[PDB]
Order: structure tokens, then sequence, then C-alpha cells
């Protein structure tokens, strides 16, 4: 592999490459969706615009009808035409096979009509405009001719080695420590979009230690890093490394990191106690100690600071109902609630005099989160709440998170950048969590509020900015008053690059793509990174 034609990339491969199944992207090699399999649209979160990808055009032609026109001349990597039949298949297979992740689409999509050879009309029983935006960017189109013979379990359990997609790269080889993608010189995007991927190969590397990753970046052996790497601010200063911003906070935001609270456990069940905890926490201590100013603290509502979300920011609500670091306020609230240190041991007991302690947890070995929860636990101890950090192995953390068996838990899985603010509120408030044993979609502390469910549905079912702004204000007001989740900071969209070989990376001063190749991000313009870089 000629060095100046090969891009070495790390930050998303954490186990030996073994799965490339577009139906299970959470288990697939990162890039499966983006490099190999493609969506109808991209969403540009920097400019708050959709970009027709496989689709030439898509629009709502009535309240419950969405007309999609596919581009002409699309082909699968095996030379078979990609047509509207493959799109129909991609949706209808999930009607048949309910174990497919997006099978619930059929609860609100009624039918798909064939308008002409490349045009489909989606006829909705319940037009969920916000949720539809997420379908448009996150559902990969798959080839009927490859998947149509399979049973449900064959579909869901397939490793899908040598995946046949439509995208700009295919898998050439793999090993325990890498997946090698090779440029598809026939990619339809070259002729149809005028986009030409620059690397002939992309080598996706698994790197076992942060010392090796940072060392490789310094030596120009790793071109593109989506790893969290401590010390980047000093290394930039001393040695030179590309980041999105020249100064703090260095990185774009990826999601809202915060504390989910078990609202069904006394005294966490008292909304004012939750508010006291929020006043007690100093997010700037996390920004400095855990992240060396590579993140920013969140606004109290936790709304990501990107244009598609901020055009709905409820400033008057936040001004009135927000919180901030103020330990004296925290103590005042606790005193009013009757949580006083009667045993004289430095910890407040409950108003009946009964001692209690709480845990806060994050996964073992996730060092930045460990520092962060240690910092949180200290701040809470400082206002007399007995909190101890715990660091369960990942599988126990995940059982605690999804099962709801925690007191306080640090998480950011459902609050990522997306094509709609609805996904943030849904990830914080996910009403069905209250009724299921396990929730994977948010509201892990199982907060129940009928007004929230009504409002989230009104948000989903609106396509009107004025109404959306109103709904977002009411949702934010409830989040701030009841705090089942306490937003703390925006975790970074970690990006560093070496210019040893490749240059012209996207940055704040040349912001032509979001340079993140984690799963979910190719469709947020990560793919466009590959059209702009150039080899020295
Ligand atoms: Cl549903
Ligand atoms: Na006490």
């Amino acid at each position: 592999h000629e060095r100046n034609k090969t891009l070495y990339w790390g930050g998303a491969l954490w186990s030996p490459p073994s799965n490339w199944n577009p139906f299970t992207p959470w288990n697939a090699v990162a890039g499966t969706i983006g490099l190999v399999y493609e969506p109808l649209f991209l969403y540009d979160p920097l400019n708050d615009k959709f970009e027709p990808w496989l689709a030439e055009k898509g629009e709502w032609v009535s309240n419950n009808e969405y007309v999609l026109t596919l581009r002409k001349g699309l082909r699968w990597q095996d030379g078979v035409p990609l047509t509207a039949d493959d799109v129909v298949f991609t949706f209808e297979i999930a009607k048949k096979y309910t174990g497919i992740s997006y099978s619930p689409v059929w609860n609100w999509l009624g039918r798909i009509e064939r308008v002409d050879e490349r045009t489909l009309k989606f006829v909705f029983s319940d037009p969920r405009y916000q949720e539809w935006k997420q379908m448009l960017i996150n559902t990969p189109i798959v080839p009927k001719h490859i998947w149509e013979n399979k049973t449900e379990e064959e579909v869901l359990q397939a490793a899908n080695e040598n995946p046949v997609g439509s995208g700009p790269y295919y898998v050439e080889s793999w090993a325990d420590d890498r997946c090698v993608f090779k440029k598809n010189g026939n990619w339809w995007g070259i002729r149809e979009l005028g986009y030409d991927p620059k690397p002939e190969r992309i080598v996706e590397l698994r790197v076992l230690s942060n010392n090796v990753a940072v060392g490789m970046l310094m030596k120009g052996e790793l071109d593109w890093s989506n790893f969290f790497l401590p010390g980047v601010p000093v290394l930039k200063k001393a040695y030179g490394i590309v980041t999105w911003y020249e100064n703090a906070p260095y990185m774009l935001p990826a999601n809202t990191a915060g504390i989910y609270i078990n609202v069904n456990k006394y005294p966490l069940s008292i909304p004012e106690f939750r508010r006291a905890m929020a006043y007690a926490i100093n997010p700037e201590k996390i920004v400095t100690r855990a992240y060396e100013n590579m993140v920013t603290a969140a606004n109290p509502a936790g709304i990501l600071p990107l244009p598609g979300y901020m055009k709905y920011y409820p400033k008057e609500v936040v001004d009135k109902y927000g919180f901030k670091y103020d330990p004296e306020m925290a103590k005042k609230i606790l005193d009013e609630l009757g949580f006083k240190d009667v045993n004289k041991d430095g910890f407040r007991e409950d108003p009946n005099g009964k001692p209690f302690k709480l845990t806060i947890e994050c996964p073992y070995g996730w060092t930045d989160w460990m520092v962060s929860i240690q910092s949180i636990a200290e701040d809470l101890v400082k206002v007399g709440i007995n909190v101890e950090p715990k660091y369960p192995d990942y599988s126990k953390y995940a059982d605690d998170l999804y099962g709801g068996k925690f007191d306080l838990i640090l998480n950011n899985f459902t609050t990522g950048v997306s094509a709609t603010i609805w996904s943030y509120f849904n990830g914080v408030f996910y009403p069905d969590a209250v009724e299921s044993e396990y929730s994977y979609s948010g509201n892990f502390g199982k907060y129940a509020n009928p007004e929230v469910e009504t409002l989230l549905d009104e948000l989903n079912r609106s396509n009107d900015d004025a109404k959306i702004k109103e709904v977002v204000a009411k949702l934010s007001e409830i989040l701030l008053k009841d705090l089942p989740f306490i937003p703390l900071w925006y975790n970074g969209a970690w990006f560093q690059a070496s210019e040893a070989v490749w240059t012209n990376w996207p940055t704040e001063k040349n912001p032509y793509a979001v340079p993140i190749g984690w799963n979910g991000w190719w469709q947020l313009t990560g793919i466009k990174t590959l059209f702009g870089i150039e080899a020295k």
C-alpha cells in the first residue's frame, strides 16, 4: 500500500473486525454505514441542511405524503442496478421481520406506492416529521438481490463478510487489528455527484493504548484520529497537530453528557433534591481536570450548540428556571427539604434522621468519565450528600443503565448530534422506559410524566418552526424543573490529524465536513472528509 495513497484512521475499532451487517450497525465495523452502505440523505449539522445522497429529491407533498425521487444510474458494487425496488425492499423487509431495528416504522407508515420507475410515495398513518428525518439519514439501503432469500435470523445473525454495498469503498481485507477499505472506482457518486474519494485505501486500525495512538499521530503513522487523547492542547502548542478549533475548546461537540437519576428511589424521587444536586456540581472542574478544556460546559437545558437546535433555544425559560453552580443554593434547598446532619458525621440524613448514601457510576477504564464522576462525587460530598463513585465493568454498567438499577449514572448514548432536536428530548425523556424492564433508548431512570409524552408527540408531529419553538420551551421548562437528567457538558467529537501525508483537513477555518468516522457520523457529513483531503 503506497503510503501517499493510503489513509490510516483510528478511533472506532475496539474489537477484532468480524461483522459488516447493515441491519446491526451497532456491532458492525465502523464505516459499514457510510463507506459501504449508504442512506437516502446526509444531514449537515454545521449548516442545518439536508443533502440528497442516493435520493435526488424528497419532500412532503401533503400532510401525510412524502415523495422520494431516487437519482438515476445508481449501482451496487457487484454491478447490479440499485433501484427504487431496493428502497421498497429495505422498508418492507422490516414489516415482515419485526426483529429489525426500524420495524416500528410500520406503526406510523401506512404503505409505499410506486409512482414511476424511480419515484416512491410514502403514505403515512401518523406523520412523525421529526422521526422521519432520522429515518432518512440513518436507514441504509440494502440490495434485494442479496438479502431477499434469507430468514429473519439469517438476516440478523449474518456476519456479512465481503459486504456488497453501493458506497465509495469496499472491504479488501481484514485482520484482528484492522479493516482495509479499497476505493470503488465505479462509485456512482463520482459521475452523479462530482465527488471523488481521494485515498485509494482506508486502513481502519485498532489501537490498544492511548500512548500508542498519540505516538503514532506524532510520528505521522496515524493520519486521522477520532480517539480521545489526553494532552492534545499541549501537544498542539509544542509539536503541531490538526484539530477543528485552533484554541479551546479544540473539538466540535458530539453529545450531551449528564447524570441520569433513578427517580423511583428515595430521596432521588424529590425533584427539589435533584435540583440541589444540580446546583452543587461545578462543571468547570470537569472541563479542566478531566478534559483539559477540550469540552465546554452545557447550558442548563443540555441543548447542543448547533444551528438546527439553537434556532429553538428557549432563552426566557432557561433564564427563569435554569440552574448553575452555586453550592450555597444547594445547601439552602437541602435545609428547606429537612436533610440535615443530625448524627454530626458530616453527611446529611433524611428528614426522619435516617442515613443514606448514593452511588454514581461509569464504566471501568473509561478514565475521563472516572475523573468526571470523582469530581461530581466530591462536589456532592461538599454539600453533605454521601456519594461514592463506582466503576463497574462495562457489562455491569450496561445492565445497570438499561435495567434502571442505579442511583446516579453518567451517560451520553442517546443525546448525540442528529437531524432533529426531538431525538435529544426523546433520549432524555423516552416514555416507554417506564413500562419496560430494559430501556435502550433513554430515560434510563424511568421518569414518568404524561405532559412530557404529550409534548414529545406534538414535537414529533410538527413541521412548523413556530410550534416547534413553543413545544421545545415547554419541554425544557419541565426538564429544568424536574431534572430526571442533569446536563453537564458536551462530550467532544474527538478529532485530531497529522499532516505528515494528508493535508487540507476540515477545520473551523475550512469547515467543509465533520471529520468523524464513528458509526452514525458518516451520514452527518463525515463522508465528505474524504473528498477534500489531499496527499502531499
Ligand atoms: Cl412506534
Ligand atoms: Na450526619
